C-alpha cells in the first residue's frame, strides 16, 4: 500500500505517510494572473542545454524519466529568481486521462493536458540527495502541453515509450536534445514550492513558462498508453498523474512579464 494515483492511494490520502503534504510551501498552486506581479528586478531566464547529455529512459511506475550526465555542468538552467548555477539531472511529464486535465499548475484555474517538469539542482550542494534537503535546492521549469499541432522535438520520446510500457522497465535514450521542448518565449511566472510527489520536500523554485507548448493528439495518447503497473501484472494505464492545486498561503507569485 504505497502512495499513488488511485482512488485508495492518491493525493487526499499522502498527509498520512508525508505530513508536509499540508505545509506551508506546498506545489502544485493556481497562477491567478491578475494577483501575480511583474518584478522588473528578475533576471532574464538562461537555458543552458547546447551540451545536455541525456543517458536513460525509465517508467518508474508514476511517470517516465529522462535522465541526463549531471556530473559536470554541461546542461544548467541560471538567471530569472536564481542565484547560482543549476545542473539538470532529468526531465518527466504529468498528464490527463482526457485534453481537459493533466497538468498540476493551473492558469486562472485554467488545467492543461499535461506539463512537462526539468528538473535542476543547485550545484552549490555538491549532489541531488543534499539538495532536496535545502529550500533553494531545486529549480524546476514547468512547461503546459495543449493538444493542437505536434511537437517534432518530442516525437523520439514518444516512439521509445512503447519499449518503456511497465514499471521497472528501462531504455537506452543517448542524443536527446531537450531544446526541442521549449516554447518561443521564456516569460515565466516563479513561486516556492515544493516536489509534487512523495516526499513534498519544500526545496524548490518553481519558474512555470507562460506560454504552452503544442502537441499532437497522437502524441498524448501514446503517453496514456504506458502503464502504472510492472509486466505480467494487472494493467493499470498511466494516466491522471497528476496533483492537484495546493493552498497558496503565504506566498506571492512574481511574473517575469508586464
Ligand atoms: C514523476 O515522478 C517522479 C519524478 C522524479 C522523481 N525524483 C527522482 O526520482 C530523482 C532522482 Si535520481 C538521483 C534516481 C535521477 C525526484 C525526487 O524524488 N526527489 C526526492 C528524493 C529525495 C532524496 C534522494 C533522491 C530523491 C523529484 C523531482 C521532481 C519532482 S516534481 N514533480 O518536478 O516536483 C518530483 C520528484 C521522483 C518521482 Cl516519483
Ligand atoms: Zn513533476
Amino acid at each position: 500500500h504505497h502512495w499513488g494515483y488511485g482512488k485508495h492511494n492518491g493525493p487526499e490520502h499522502w498527509h498520512k505517510d508525508f505530513p508536509i503534504a499540508k505545509g506551508e510551501r506546498q506545489s502544485p498552486v493556481d497562477i491567478d494572473t491578475h494577483t501575480a506581479k511583474y518584478d522588473p528586478s528578475l533576471k532574464p531566464l538562461s537555458v543552458s542545454y547546447d551540451q545536455a547529455t541525456s543517458l536513460r529512459i525509465l517508467n518508474n511506475g508514476h511517470a517516465f524519466n529522462v535522465e541526463f550526465d549531471d556530473s559536470q555542468d554541461k546542461a544548467v538552467l541560471k538567471g530569472g529568481p536564481l542565484d547560482g548555477t543549476y545542473r539538470l539531472i532529468q526531465f518527466h511529464f504529468h498528464w490527463g486521462s482526457l485534453d481537459g486535465q493533466g497538468s498540476e499548475h493551473t492558469v486562472d484555474k485554467k488545467k492543461y493536458a499535461a506539463e512537462l517538469h526539468l528538473v535542476h539542482w543547485n550545484t552549490k550542494y555538491g549532489d541531488f540527495g543534499k539538495a532536496v534537503q535545502q529550500p533553494d535546492g531545486l529549480a524546476v521549469l514547468g512547461i503546459f502541453l495543449k493538444v493542437g499541432s505536434a511537437k517534432p522535438g518530442l516525437q523520439k520520446v514518444v516512439d521509445v515509450l512503447d519499449s518503456i510500457k511497465t514499471k521497472g522497465k528501462s531504455a537506452d535514450f543517448t542524443n536527446f536534445d531537450p531544446r526541442g521542448l521549449l516554447p518561443e518565449s521564456l516569460d515565466y511566472w516563479t513561486y516556492p514550492g515544493s516536489l509534487t510527489t512523495p516526499p513534498l520536500l519544500e526545496c524548490v523554485t518553481w519558474i512555470v513558462l507562460k506560454e504552452p507548448i503544442s502537441v499532437s493528439s497522437e502524441q498524448v495518447l501514446k503517453f496514456r498508453k504506458l502503464n502504472f503497473n510492472g509486466e505480467g501484472e494487472p494493467e493499470e494505464l498511466m494516466v491522471d498523474n497528476w496533483r492537484p492545486a495546493q493552498p497558496l498561503k503565504n506566498r506571492q507569485i512574481k511574473a517575469s512579464f508586464k
